[PDB]
């Protein structure tokens, strides 16, 4: 009948296996203090999801067993089955594994059947795929694990626990959503409870899929599924974002956080077997199409889930899932990445280059956004975090309440005028940092410039000269590059002595303002400002950004913000001819950022190469364009985007976003010395043309 | 690239090849003159699939062939590709299949691999599955087929069409919720277009359940979705209500009808292919778990799908499916069924006991509906319904404008009053039927009542008494039954005479008014009205058509219900002692409609016997109720139910509408002659009370 069961989203940090064990621990005892007798936690949380090229190496494996072990001695675990993920090697071949233990034993190992091997997923690298359906063999444990369980092998592959009162399977992250998934044979044999670890990483837009899938799950074939996730940043550039669910025949009875400043979150239900019992009733109680399948084997435990609470224990009422805006997505990820990245970096704070324009200011909206989040999970009573503040800004008694205040001693921003710098701009970045409360630092960078022009001119005998003053194109983009490069050497001397000048020990963190749109037009400077320690808006589309900035304004009541949005998107660093105004970035590139987001659309996501894309768009804008006309459009697309790919392997890593990223270490492979004049595919592109211009 | 495929909904009829035929070429014809290249109709649509028992029949298969052979050598065929679908035997066994063909070849024969073997389903009684998946062989054609199309053999099995620019693979009914269905495997193989034909009937309220299913599918894989399925009564109980649909990626393109007066409506859909191909990349463009499995076996077919259209063929545009409340469900359904039962029995019209009540009053409410819908087809053009009326009424010229013109000509209600009948029953009935149009008759049984009880008292000497004139239990209750049963003699005499008395040839369908409540607890009389000819009510909830009643008020205009749902629900057929109303049928019962509902539902959806129901609705009114007391609603549920049940056995044909009916012939296989006293169950029910009433 009634039983209590809990699933968790862990901040899990690879390798970290002290601060692992204690986290899985906490979620145990906060599991057993709401009555559950059973615990769901995330994909590999002993190890964290992800440790990439050392699951190649033998002491990952050897502390996960270290960190089993002190789990399996502890008082804690007492009286509750516990389902943890470690990597597990048998017979010589290493596989992503869910190691569930009771009352100091091990009941089953269960390795995962389908493997992740797309986008910033790459599993078999280092783990095969369990090949051998619904059967089990022995593993041999280690004398570490023996002696303390008592156990010499234990069942090792496709298995389901059957215990006094119930059954239950196990369905690992990406094979809920891969073709013929566990959870269509164990609902036929009988499966009344499903758990599902997952380690997925969150992507703009795409959270209510997860939600969908296993609501139609239960729905479809009864039960209740359970699912966990990491939740958070475990050392790199994805941010996991637990929405762990407890899901009933078709409801929702738990939601879990997006994003939270939370290192452990633990989500209970109360649920009637046999309310699943009567639910597939419902649907066939007879039988299906004749499958006569081998059937799964089943691990007998000798426990019972549901025991004597009854009497008291409430049953839990279903719920709707709430989401989050974009804009809301937007301010709370990133947000909650650079609180990790800032608090496990052990830095002292971030230095970010304010440049009146709208992505700086975007990167210094996440900032208050997070400064926001920490008051609000102090005031909540969150010990980690206020301990963390305290030991980032040092101060013992510290107690965050106004967030302008924490940002104050946590951002420095840093606007470097030009020559040809406006007062316009120099003003919004300052009011702007007035209004979030950072310590502003506003300089020209002009003494650097002329000083390097110097050293050039003394040694060359040759003045180059811009644009407006009779330069050549090369000269004027040289004179450009030079500013931009003064500013990023300024950046960073700041970020290593602008505490020191201010009397206080540390260094920070350089924050870049690159935007999806344009890291992928390659439409920056190679070692300019764009090259910074992290950043956290890179992933991020140009109109997402100012949709973000809009929604800014009153969420965080920062007036500042309107100007910045109305101010042309101009870059001052060349003086201006009389009878001219300043041109725009959409201008420069050849291109709206509209049209450039659709490029990027069909290029990563659509997986569309020059030609296929000159048909897409032909048809998509076959009122507005004509085909010369398209054929021009990706031509100068591909074209640029060739020529400066190479910008792209030494780009900062970026928090990611949107799944059609060009980022180039794990999610968008290519090559970077391309033929930019691709003349095969573009002769088909012409070829076609040629023959629709034959028409009348 | 563009593609122009067509799906349908057709009224078949059982054995009716002539009509059936018919109706297929025309869907055909409509479909090319759409510009289709591919035709999708229902299941087993040549022989229609309600055959029940002449599956069994040899002439059916013969028939068929028939029926196939003036198909293919048709003209209208030339160059579509058609999927029909007739019973084939192959090696002695006898398959549910598809046939398909092309300008006068078969081109494969694909039999289905799930069967449905639930509630009005039951096709393994003449249908085996196809069990060699992924695998084809080689079907002997019929001389008369071979000397028509010139092959010897075809493939026969499980198979897809591959063709000069596509992929299409069939997916059948049920097969399309079945575990590992077929989509998955075509998905993965590369199909591009799946066909699912339908015999699915209706179902009150879960007609979202099939889009849904349709949608989620071609959202998780990719693809376009063609269902097509059978639209109207086609010879028995059941209403197929055809909600014909195109899907791709998630979206529905074309929704056909749930309830309509044509024999024949065809979706099409222009669709780009590139579509798909774009859409799957966005997914996994990728590899999968590694599966290697059996691949589909490939037809291939020398006919290219697009054909140059694309010049002018309009890409179709997404939409939403629009649903029908549940009153409107009712309102059309049974409504549209009642129209095909007239039309097919060649029936003069129909005869209604009309007495004053809300069942009744529904009854008739149905009827008015479907004049209005007479009425607004005959406006739209319709050339068959217009043809039908005429023949109905006989008159050639005549053209259905007013509803309640046509209701006259087609509907006779008629009140029985008795010795103790108010006057106020007789007057809402007269006032209902003035308002809808009926030729109305009201009479008075009394004179016949005393000469049967004058024939009693003759023979034995005795003169039973009413319970008020101090009459016994059993003499109150034998007085009331005849009453009730010269009712019947009566109406079946103006069934069969009233269209005589008013110089008019033809005789009358008598209508049944039962619900589905009161059928299953039996508390009706034996051979009363409850037995008529077709029951278009009996399987409607008592809620439901005070529901419908109330919406029927302002849909129709018809002022006289508000009465007849205000006033009390008393059966007048004893005389009232002093100082005592009426007993109210909830009373006479010894249970509210709500509860009886719900025992229905625990019962026949939910599987529960008496104890297991006992305790699912211990825990469901465990405030309002005690342990004691639900034993007792429970006990004496299953006791009136069971002493009831032969009532059930001889009860009239009803229209299916609720998937908790206790109808016999078809829908709930049950006994007749039960222990009533159910010794077993009602011990354990008893041991559990005894065990809860020991807590303090
Ligand atoms: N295939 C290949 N593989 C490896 N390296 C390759 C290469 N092709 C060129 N290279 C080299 O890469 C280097 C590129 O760097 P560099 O020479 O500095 O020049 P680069 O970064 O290519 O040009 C900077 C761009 O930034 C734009 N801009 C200007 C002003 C402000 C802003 C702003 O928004 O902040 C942007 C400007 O319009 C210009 O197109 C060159 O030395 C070139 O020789
Ligand atoms: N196990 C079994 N298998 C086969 N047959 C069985 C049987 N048990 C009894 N039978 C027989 O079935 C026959 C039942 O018919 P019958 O004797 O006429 O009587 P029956 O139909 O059982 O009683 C009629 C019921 O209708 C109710 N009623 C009264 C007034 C108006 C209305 C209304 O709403 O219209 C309803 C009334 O309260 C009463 O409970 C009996 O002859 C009985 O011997
Ligand atoms: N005036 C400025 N002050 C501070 N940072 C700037 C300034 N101008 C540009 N940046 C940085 O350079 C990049 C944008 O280049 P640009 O479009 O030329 O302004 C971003 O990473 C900015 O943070
Ligand atoms: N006064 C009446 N006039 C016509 N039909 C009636 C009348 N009373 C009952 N019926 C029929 O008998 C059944 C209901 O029985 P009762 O509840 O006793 O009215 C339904 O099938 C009605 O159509
Ligand atoms: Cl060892
Ligand atoms: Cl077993
Ligand atoms: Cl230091
Ligand atoms: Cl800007
Ligand atoms: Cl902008
Ligand atoms: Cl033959
Ligand atoms: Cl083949
Ligand atoms: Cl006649
Ligand atoms: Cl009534
Ligand atoms: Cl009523
Ligand atoms: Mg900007
Ligand atoms: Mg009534």
């Amino acid at each position: 009948r009634k039983v209590t069961v809990a699933t968790c989203a862990l901040n899990q940090w690879a390798l970290d296996f002290e601060g692992n064990l204690q986290r899985i621990l906490k979620s145990i005892e906060i599991a057993k203090n709401r009555g559950a007798r059973y615990r769901l936690g995330p994909e590999l949380e002993i190890c964290g999801y992800g440790c990439w090229d050392h699951y190649y190496e033998s002491d990952t494996l050897l502390h996960s067993f270290q960190v089993l072990a002190a789990l399996l001695e502890s008082p804690v675990t007492q009286d509750i089955i516990c389902d943890v993920g470690m990597p597990v090697m048998h017979r010589n071949v290493r596989y992503n594994c869910r190691v569930i233990f009771l009352n100091r034993k091990i009941l089953l190992i269960r390795p995962k059947m389908a493997l992740a091997n797309e986008g910033n997923y790459r599993e078999l690298r280092w783990f095969t795929p369990w090949s051998r359906s619904r059967h089990t063999e022995e593993y041999f444990l280690p004398r570490m694990i023996q002696d303390l369980t008592k156990q010499e092998t234990v069942p090792f592959g496709d298995a389901v626990l059957v215990t006094w009162d119930t059954c239950i399977g196990s369905e690992i992250c990406e094979e809920l959503w891969t073709p013929h998934s566990p959870h269509i044979d164990m609902g036929l044999d009988g499966v009344e409870i499903i758990t599902n670890a997952s380690g997925s990483h969150h992507v703009l837009r795409k959270a209510n899929t997860r939600v969908d899938l296993v609501t139609m799950v239960t729905s479809k074939n009864g039960g209740i599924y359970l699912l966990a996730n990491q939740k958070g940043c475990d050392g790199d550039r994805l941010y996991y974002d637990g929405c762990a669910m407890i899901a009933m025949n078709g409801s929702v009875f738990a939601q879990g956080s997006q994003f939270s400043l939370d290192d452990v979150e633990v989500l209970t239900a109360t649920l009637d077997l046999e309310d699943v019992r009567s639910y597939r009733a419902e649907i066939s109680s007879r039988n299906l199409a004749a499958s006569r399948a081998s059937p799964y084997p089943r691990v007998k435990v000798d426990f019972a889930l549901s025991c004597h609470e009854d009497l008291l224990a409430p049953i839990s009422e279903p719920i709707e899932w709430k989401y989050h805006s974009p804009e809301e997505e937007i301010s709370l990820g990133p947000a909650c990445w650079l609180w990790d990245f800032l608090r496990r970096s052990q830095q002292a704070g971030f230095l970010l280059p304010l440049s009146g324009g709208v992505d700086s200011a975007a990167t210094a909206c996440l900032i208050y956004s997070m400064c926001c989040q920490v008051c609000e999970a102090v005031r909540s009573g969150n010990e980690e975090v206020l301990a963390d503040v305290r030991t980032i800004v040092n101060q013992i008694s510290y107690t965050p309440q106004d967030p302008r205040d924490l940002c104050g001693r946590i951002l420095t921003t840093c606007y470097m005028a030009s020559k040809n710098s406006s007062q316009e701009t120099c003003t919004r970045a300052r009011e702007l940092a007035q209004q979030i409360g950072s310590h502003h630092i506003s300089l020209n960078i002009d003494p650097a410039v002329k000083a390097v022009m110097g050293i050039f001119s003394l040694v060359t005998g040759k003045s180059p000269l811009f644009a407006a003053h009779g330069g050549s194109s090369r000269e004027n983009l040289a004179l450009q590059n030079v500013q931009a490069r003064i500013r990023m050497v300024l950046a960073y001397l700041f970020a290593q002595l602008s505490l020191w000048s201010r009397g206080v020990h540390g260094g920070l963190l350089v924050l870049g303002s690159a935007n999806v749109d344009e890291s992928l037009l390659g439409y920056l400077t190679k070692y300019d400002c764009s090259s910074a320690d992290i950043n956290p808006i890179g992933g991020i589309s140009k109109t997402d950004l100012r949709a973000f900035v809009q929604f800014c304004i009153q969420r965080f009541q920062l007036p500042a913000l309107q100007s910045i949005l109305l101010a042309p998107a101009t870059a001052e660093l060349e003086p201006l001819a009389d009878g001219q105004v300043s041109q725009t970035d959409e201008e420069d590139m050849g291109m709206t950022y509209a049209e450039l987001s659709v490029y990027g659309k069909l290029r990563k996501v659509a997986k569309m190469g020059p030609y296929s894309m000159f048909c897409k768009l032909l048809g998509m804008w076959r009122h507005i364009c004509t085909p010369r006309q398209v054929a021009d459009k990706v031509k100068r697309f591909f074209s640029k985007y060739s020529m400066n790919r190479h910008k792209m392997t030494t780009l900062t890593p970026a928090y990611h976003a949107e799944n059609y990223s060009p980022e180039d270490n794990r999610f968008d492979l290519r090559p970077f010395l391309y033929n930019t004049s691709w003349p095969w595919q573009f002769r088909c592109i012409e070829n076609q043309v040629l023959q629709l211009e034959r028409a009348e």
